[PDB]
């Protein structure tokens, strides 16, 4: 059967699939027609149907896994959509993590003779993270950060040795967020969540602003000014608040300028994006510094498809958790984000 | 000079005043009719103007204050509304707190030989909270907690002893979050703070609902459902996430379920209104419970406007903390909770 791992998310699916490259002649003729439809379909397409996407840039090339060479994939789709790739499926061993994987079991089971292997999205995200990092990408580093991330005619995104990772906090942003303490291989846990993630950021600013997608949200937030909904630290001392190390343009209160009626009527919809944008990004550093602090762990590094083309967050974040904490916390980030847990399932195959 | 302590923020002036009680016939000769016009003004009255109210229940009468007996009254109004109470008070030694001691220094300096006095915030709401709990509030608890706050037929307002404060943590929320860690009385420090506080409610309730005041906002919520606009743990799983310990109830994305557009067409404005109190009650008890624990403090005390006549997110902070540590953190609630800082300026007259 095709080797192929699946993250069902409250969002989005997440599939991981290894495409053998070393087929022999005789294994070739042992394949049946369906196998190879399958794997010429996944293949010779970028889009499947209307909502599937494969993420060629992101293709891990010539990796052996399980003792075969071959090409390590990388698809998503919308969880709304998994109906159409059942019934895809019913006209093989799946490991599958994910609130989903509960939830659709019994849809997925409709498939014929198909076994699914339930696995934990805790095991699945770590052992992902740290096997992707450890193949490398490609021969680049898997982890990077943004140097001097407080100059912005400095701000670079540079590599980052991941080589002994432990202890690191992981924060998973995706419709809400999860944040995990990972000593070792074998030693991590669930250390909070909070539900202000990437769904917050979607609804809201689909409410305010009426936008339609993910990226439409990103590019309204890219053209406006936070400023014009928030209310900033100058706004109430009408400038630093010294006493407390507080600079004047730090926000003191989201969405806190739109108190005033006034203002609601002058404000537009790029600004509502943009502060949406804000302050769901500034509240989770701001997590993650708290648990980082409690953890006693210095490298925080953020997962999840929030983050997902999304470099206005990404800069939130290294530049915020450096400021609020004094250089003590760096802000790391993986090419491979979104796709752990699917990497992670797709790893438990040997074990059925 | 009449003796008043003024908390000036970014969305509401509070004003604490003594009215003296032990007047002797020579001291009311020597009284100035200006001085006796406000004291008539201040006490027969208990709307000022279209903006401006009395807390009558909240009076603390027969208190010995600065060598005099007296009434302690506790007054507030919109500091939008400034402008009028300075043209007021030009057709006395000022002690103020608050961002805008600071922002409308120049502007109280209009009023001729008029002494202002800024005095630190945290100081003051330090000063005042303990001063308010060792006077008592007419000789009932100033401090109480909601006793079995799991059990809906048994959660009920209950007195809680303060004599030995210390170590305590207040969370102060109102336009934004402010945490301290009080050690001492003269031990004392701001841990942190996060943005998402009242002034987020109401603009994004605004934003949202199209109401028009704080009342009306707390109305909408409370005829709401707030799991018609966030995503829960059930959504996600089917069900609980036990390997975590997440009830199937737990709001997993809030707001999570407005990513569809079905959901926005159908979800009313009170439940919208409930879930950004929800969102936002839930992120400041999160943010609490972080704070205490790495502060090592188990008593939590929330003050500040966000929770006047604000039942739901009392009794949601009251259970919430309660749930997620375990039983180990206690929310504590104050009675004059918007007022300490007024009252801590007011205790600085001495000084001057
Ligand atoms: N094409 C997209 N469609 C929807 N959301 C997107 C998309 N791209 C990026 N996002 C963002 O990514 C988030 C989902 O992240 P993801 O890590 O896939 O979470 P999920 O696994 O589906 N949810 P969870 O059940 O909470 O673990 C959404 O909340 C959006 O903020
Ligand atoms: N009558 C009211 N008008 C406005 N807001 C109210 C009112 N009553 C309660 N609130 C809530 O109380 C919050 C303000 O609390 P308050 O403690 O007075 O803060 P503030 O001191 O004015 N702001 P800050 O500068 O952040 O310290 C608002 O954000 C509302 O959520
Ligand atoms: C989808 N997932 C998820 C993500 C995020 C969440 C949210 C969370 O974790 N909460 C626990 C801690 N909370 C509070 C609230 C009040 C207080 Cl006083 N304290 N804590 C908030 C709810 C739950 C599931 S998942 C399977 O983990 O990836
Ligand atoms: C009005 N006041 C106030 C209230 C609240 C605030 C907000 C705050 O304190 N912030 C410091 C911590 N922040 C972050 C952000 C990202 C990260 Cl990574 N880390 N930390 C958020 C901003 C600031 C002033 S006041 C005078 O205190 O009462
Ligand atoms: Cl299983
Ligand atoms: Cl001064
Ligand atoms: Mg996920
Ligand atoms: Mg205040």
């Amino acid at each position: 059967s095709p080797w192929f791992g699946m993250d069902i998310g409250g969002t989005l699916v997440k599939l991981s699939y290894f495409e053998p490259i070393d087929i022999t002649a005789e294994e070739e003729q042992e394949e049946v027609e369906s196998l190879k439809s399958i794997r010429k379909y996944l293949t010779s397409n970028v889009a499947y149907g209307s909502t599937g996407i494969r993420d060629v840039h992101l293709e891990l090339k010539d990796l052996t896994l399980f003792g075969r060479r071959g090409n390590l994939h990388f698809i998503r789709f919308p969880t709304q959509d998994l109906p159409t790739f059942i019934q895809m499926g019913r006209d093989t061993v799946l490991c599958a993590t994910g609130g989903g994987a509960y939830k659709f079991e019994k849809d997925f089971r409709t498939i014929g003779n198909l076994h699914l292997h339930k696995l934990d999205e805790l095991d699945c995200l770590v052992k992902g993270l740290l096997y992707i990092d450890s193949v490398s990408f490609n021969g680049q580093a898997e982890c990077y950060y943004f140097a001097n991330a407080s100059e912005p005619e400095r701000c670079q995104k540079m590599p980052f040795n991941l080589d002994d990772p432990y202890p690191l906090l992981v924060v998973n942003i995706g419709s809400g967020v999860s944040i995990l303490a990972v000593h070792s291989k074998d030693n991590y846990k669930r250390v909070t969540g909070t539900s202000l993630g990437g769904g917050t950021f979607l609804g809201l600013c689909s409410l305010l602003t009426g936008c339609e997608s993910f990226e439409e949200a990103l590019e309204m937030a890219s053209k406006g000014d936070s400023t014009q909904a928030d209310k900033l630290v100058r706004d109430i001392y009408g400038g630093d608040y010294e006493r407390f190390g507080l600079p004047g343009w730090a926000v003191a209160s989201s969405f806190g300028n739109m108190i005033y009626k006034e203002k609601r009527e002058s404000v537009s919809k790029e600004d509502l994006a943009r502060a949406t944008l804000v302050t769901i990004t500034n509240n989770i550093g701001s997590v993650a510094r708290m648990c980082a602090v409690n953890e006693k762990i210095n490298r925080v590094v953020f997962v999840g498809n929030f983050l997902r083309v999304n470099t206005l967050s990404m800069k939130l974040l290294a530049y915020a958790l450096d400021y609020w904490s004094k250089g003590q916390l760096k802000a790391l980030f993986l090419e491979h984000e979104g796709y752990f847990g699917a990497v992670g399932a797709l790893l438990g195959l040997p074990n059925f």
